[PDB]
């Protein structure tokens, strides 16, 4: 539940126990608490690729099961 850690707000998952990242089109990552900054920031730019995400888009999961 922690791994590298989130990219944007690296923190979540490695302190926080309880979340998800989700991906995006191009398929990277974004963790729980991306989708809330890069959104309310902006909206439409990969955490780390910064594709031009034709419109949000971020799918998270983790339980996998
Ligand atoms: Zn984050
Ligand atoms: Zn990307």
């Amino acid at each position: 539940m922690d791994d590298q850690g989130c990219p944007r707000c690296k923190t979540t998952k490695y302190r926080n126990p309880s979340l998800k990242l989700m991906v995006n089109v191009c398929g990277h990552t974004l963790c729980e608490s991306c989708v809330d900054l890069l959104f309310v920031r902006g909206a439409g730019n990969c955490p780390e690729c910064g594709t031009p995400l034709r419109k949000s888009n971020f799918r998270v999961q983790l339980f996998e099961d």
